[PDB]
Parts: C-alpha cells; sequence; structure tokens
C-alpha cells in the first residue's frame, strides 16, 4: 500500500519518501534480475559516506580541477581544467537543456559522465553522492554538504551585511523576490577554498536586482567561488512534504518536470530552482555557470533520484515518457523532443546519444540504483 497523498508533517513525509524509494529499488532490481545485479552500482546520501569516503570523493573532484582541459583553446579561451570542460558545455547548451523535453535525460547523462571522469581520470572507486534537501531544510549551515568542514563542498561565503534582495525575472512574468542569505563573499573554508571559477559570469543575479554578465562568458576569468547559504529558500521549496508532493501529485512527465523546475507565473521555483538558489553566490545564481558550484553534482544526483522514483511508480507508462520541445520554454518554437532526439556533452566526456538510450538507469550506458 503505497502513499497517494503527501503529508504535512515533515517526519511523515520523510517516511513516505523512504517507502517510495524502497518501492523504486524493488522495481529496478527486479527488472535487472550488460547491466546485472553484480555490477549494479548504488548511489547514496552524502550522510552515508564515512570521513575517508567523503575525502576520497573530494580528492577526485580536486584532481579534475587540476588536469588540463580537453576543450580546444580557440573555442573556450578561459578553460583550463577537465572540470572546466563540464562547465563550458553547460554554459554552451543552457538554452536547449532547461525547460525542454531533454532537461531530465540530459542532466542524467551529464552527471553520469562526470562520474566517469572521476573514475577513469582521477582513480575514484566510491559511490556517487546525492544531497537530500529535506534533511537540511531547517538549517542549511549544518548540512554535511555545506558546513564548511574538511568534508563539505566548502561552506558559506564571507558574510556581507545589508545585502539587497534577489530578484528573479523570466520573460515578463512578475518578478520573484528572495532573501540574500547569510553569506555573500568567497567561501571561507573547506577543500574548495583555493579553487577558481574560470568561466562566466553569463547571467549572474546579484543582491539588489542587477544581473552581471561577461562580454564572452567563455573567456578567462579566474575568481573564487562565492556562497550565501539561504535556509529560507529550502524551507519554502525543498522540504520533505514538497519533495513528496512533486512525486505523488504529478501524473504525467509534463507536470513532473514543470513542477520540478517551477511553473512560470506560479511564484514557485520548484525543488530544482530552490536547491540551486539556496546556495547563493557565484555561480550559484547563474543558470549558465551553475556546475561551477561543486555542490551542483550532489544536487542533481537528488534531482535524478526523484525522477527515478517517479518513473518506477508506473514504469509501463513513465519509463520512456517525454514531453516538450528543443528550446527553452519553446521560445523560439522547435519540434517536439522524441526518443530519436540526440544530445551530447561537447568535449566534457562521452559522445552523442539518443534520448532512447537515456530513459532507464539500467539500460544504455547506465547501470545503477539509489539507496
Ligand atoms: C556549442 O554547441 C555547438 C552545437 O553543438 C557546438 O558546435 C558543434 O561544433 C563542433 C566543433 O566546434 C562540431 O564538430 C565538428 O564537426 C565537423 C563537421 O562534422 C559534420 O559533417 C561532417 C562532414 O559530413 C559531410 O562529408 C562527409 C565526408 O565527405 C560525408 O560522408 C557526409 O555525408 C557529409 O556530406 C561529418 O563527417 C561529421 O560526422 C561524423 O561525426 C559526427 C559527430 O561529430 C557523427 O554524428 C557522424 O555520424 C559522423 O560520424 C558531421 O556530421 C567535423 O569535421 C569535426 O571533426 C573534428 O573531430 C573529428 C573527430 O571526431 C576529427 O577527425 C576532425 O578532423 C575534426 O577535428 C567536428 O566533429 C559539431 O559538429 C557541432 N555540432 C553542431 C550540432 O553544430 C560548439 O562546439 C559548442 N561550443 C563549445 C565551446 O563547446
Ligand atoms: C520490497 O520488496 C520486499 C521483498 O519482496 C518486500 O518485502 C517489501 O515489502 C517491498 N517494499 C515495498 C515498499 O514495496
Ligand atoms: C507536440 O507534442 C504535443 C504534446 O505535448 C502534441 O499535442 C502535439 O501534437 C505535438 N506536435 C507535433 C507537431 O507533433
Ligand atoms: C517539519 O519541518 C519542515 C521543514 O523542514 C516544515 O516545512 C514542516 O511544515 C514541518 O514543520
Ligand atoms: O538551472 C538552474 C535554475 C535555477 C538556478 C540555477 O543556478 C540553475
Ligand atoms: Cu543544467
Ligand atoms: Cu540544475
Amino acid at each position: 500500500t503505497l502513499p497517494t497523498t503527501a503529508s504535512s508533517s515533515t517526519a511523515v513525509a520523510s517516511s513516505q519518501l523512504d517507502q517510495l524509494a524502497n518501492f523504486a529499488y524493488n522495481v529496478t532490481t527486479d527488472s535487472v534480475a550488460g547491466c546485472t545485479l553484480q555490477n549494479l552500482r548504488v548511489r547514496r546520501d552524502w550522510r552515508a559516506f564515512s570521513k575517508t569516503q567523503k575525502k576520497d570523493y573530494i580528492n577526485s573532484v580536486l584532481c579534475l580541477q587540476k588536469l588540463p582541459s580537453r576543450t580546444p583553446a580557440h573555442l573556450a579561451p578561459g578553460a583550463r581544467t577537465r572540470y572546466d570542460d563540464f562547465v563550458a558545455t553547460h554554459i554552451n547548451q543552457t538554452q536547449i537543456i532547461h525547460y525542454t523535453g531533454t532537461f531530465l535525460a540530459w542532466h542524467r547523462y551529464f552527471i553520469y559522465e562526470f562520474e566517469q571522469a572521476l573514475r577513469d581520470e582521477c582513480s575514484y572507486t566510491g559511490d556517487y553522492p546525492y544531497w537530500n534537501w529535506g534533511a537540511d531544510a531547517d538549517n542549511m549551515e549544518k548540512s554535511q554538504v555545506f558546513d564548511g568542514s574538511e568534508t563539505s563542498m566548502s561552506g558559506n561565503g564571507e558574510y556581507i551585511p545589508n545585502q539587497g534582495d534577489i530578484k528573479l525575472l523570466l520573460g515578463n512574468y512578475p518578478a520573484i523576490d528572495l532573501p540574500p542569505g547569510s553569506g555573500g563573499g568567497c567561501v571561507t573554508s573547506g577543500p574548495f577554498k583555493d579553487y577558481k571559477l574560470n568561466l562566466g559570469p553569463a547571467a549572474l543575479s546579484l543582491p539588489g536586482g542587477n544581473m552581471t554578465a561577461a562580454a564572452n562568458p567563455l573567456t578567462y576569468n579566474p575568481r573564487c567561488m562565492k556562497r550565501s547559504l539561504t535556509t529560507e529558500i529550502l524551507q519554502r521549496y525543498n522540504t520533505f512534504p514538497k519533495i513528496v508532493e512533486l512525486i505523488l501529485d504529478s501524473d504525467d512527465i509534463w507536470d513532473f518536470q514543470m513542477t520540478m523546475q517551477g511553473v512560470p507565473g506560479s511564484g514557485s521555483i520548484g525543488v530544482h530552482g530552490g536547491g540551486h538558489y539556496s546556495m547563493g553566490g557565484d555561480p550559484g545564481r547563474d543558470v549558465y555557470v551553475s556546475p561551477g558550484d561543486t555542490a551542483f553534482w550532489l544536487h542533481h544526483g537528488m534531482i535524478d533520484r526523484v525522477w527515478w522514483i517517479w518513473q518506477n511508480l508506473d514504469l509501463r507508462k513513465r519509463q520512456n515518457a517525454i514531453s516538450g520541445t528543443g528550446t527553452f520554454m519553446n521560445n523560439p518554437a522547435s519540434p517536439n523532443t522524441t526518443l530519436d532526439t540526440v544530445i551530447d556533452l561537447g568535449y566534457a566526456n562521452g559522445g552523442p546519444i539518443a534520448m532512447r538510450d537515456l530513459m532507464s538507469t539500467t539500460a544504455g550506458p547506465f547501470c545503477y540504483v539509489y539507496l
């Protein structure tokens, strides 16, 4: 007897999520029992990682931020590292990978190939980590992902008093206004304290309402990563009731992906936008450059988990479900996304791949589950 309606207590909504996760696990292992049970990988909550396991993942990311970039210098003058290769492709394709029929599948392929770079070029042998927003929604500063310790993705940025609010515009919908959080400047501590963003900004929202952008966001612009942790954003968008509501109240792929990213004109930015903007800073508030924030990978692990749960609740109808076009909010208009639509990650990793081969975590190149 699966839940059918999200509960309003955090604690009960948390148990609903575990139960839906358990069901999705059962369905995926059954379809696997070449992806086999023996080589089925498990992705896990960052809280399940030991201190050594956390440090092994962080070290591999740091390795990727030193190894030289494969992107041709003339196509992206500012790229220096393999990590930059992933940021660059995301900047370059942002207009066709968000609010499109490809949004969920493209990002599944994106983070998988990031994982492959960690394993093949940086000797990583651990599990892929995800960030469970619901456990941190009441105090982001205490998240194991963001607490600033040697096992965080670094923490908060240096505090900047009396910051203006954040104003979010999209088309000519009424603006959405957010608090600026408790940071503002360069991250003060953690393993990514000396790490440099090399690309962007491309569309960086600033406290006060301004939006700054480099003339060419692919030219060299080394600078610190900035954060402004904003618990209030997670409290409104990323709580366990909000997570379960997205899963249970969405009956088709259109409503699922739209509620996740935020329905334009609803005043809500969804679990996707909520998780992004709660980091604040740079590139936390830049849609194009967001992979520059090292927590991007854990945030989209959770995005992919929530999609994988939703898929497995009715696999016959939801496994291959696609809706939307090839352009951001279909502006300008483009043909519908289908299973023959091909996507690629540029020079980041991998090669071109059709939507058909991306829809299941245990087919095509994929062989994993979430616990
Ligand atoms: C931002 O995003 C955009 C959009 O994605 C991106 O632009 C892409 O830009 C890259 C480079 O900047 C492009 O990659 C190059 O494409 C060259 C042209 O390739 C096409 O046409 C070839 C010619 O086809 C004709 O001639 C042949 C032979 O005479 C004939 O048989 C055909 O019928 C046709 O008439 C064709 O060969 C090629 O196809 C092969 O490869 C593609 C995958 O690339 C594959 O899908 C095909 O099935 C086929 O196997 C393709 O159709 C190409 O020459 C060039 O090659 C480089 O790499 C190869 C090794 O792979 C080297 O051998 C070669 O010498 C070159 O160094 C390269 O592939 C890409 O096509 C663009 N894509 C789009 C959609 O526009 C930007 O780069 C992004 N910006 C940033 C910063 O990331
Ligand atoms: C998962 O499968 C096990 C074994 O068949 C079963 O005992 C359990 O109740 C299932 N859980 C859910 C949530 O379906
Ligand atoms: C595009 O998809 C919608 C469903 O989302 C469908 O109603 C419409 O007919 C499709 N358009 C074309 C040209 O196939
Ligand atoms: C439990 O806590 C969440 C925040 O984590 C609230 O949104 C919920 O209403 C309940 O108080
Ligand atoms: O795709 C997105 C959406 C919202 C904020 C962000 O940094 C990225
Ligand atoms: Cu993206
Ligand atoms: Cu995202």
